[PDB]
């Protein structure tokens, strides 16, 4: 399974929504997608499990949807602390890849 990421990059104010998109190039079993969050010098940070759950402790402004092949993540209101690079992962069947990343930057 190749997954691919939409936009590459993205700069907005905080406040604004963002929203997310990632393909699978086939099915992924169960809705076995993750989201993580990535800021600089860190490991990332699951924030999605099974495609909508939230992990624990993660705020309701993050949002994750889709089954099949196409899933998104929605950030409803950019807070600072939410500049990062964000990467979904598969993790329903061979090697568990992930996507290429969308960096949201402050415009």
């Amino acid at each position: 399974i190749v997954l691919t990421q939409s936009p590459g990059t993205l700069s907005l104010s905080p406040g604004e929504r963002a929203t997310l998109s990632c393909r699978a190039s086939q099915s992924v079993s169960s809705s076995y997608l993750a989201w993580y969050q990535q800021k600089p010098g860190q490991a990332p940070r699951l924030l999605i499990y099974g495609a909508s759950s939230r992990a624990t402790g993660i705020p309701d402004r993050f949002s994750g949807s889709g089954s099949g092949t196409d899933f998104t993540l929605t950030i409803s209101r950019l807070e600072p602390e939410d500049f990062a690079v964000y990467y979904c992962q598969q993790y329903g069947s061979s090697r568990f890849t992930f996507g290429p990343g969308t960096k949201v930057d402050i415009k």
